[PDB]
């Protein structure tokens, strides 16, 4: 699978 | 912000 | 199990 | 386990 | 801040 | 600024 | 995966 | 300040 974060 | 998390 | 994403 | 980001 | 990308 | 962490 | 951070 | 890119 995969995720992406951000901030 | 982010975070992921699994079990 | 299971998997949680958030901010 | 898991990941996080921030500022 | 930033960005993550992760599998 | 930025940080991440991972476990 | 990669990460980026900016401060 | 800076930047920072990783695996």
């Amino acid at each position: 699978g995969g995720y992406v974060l951000g901030s």
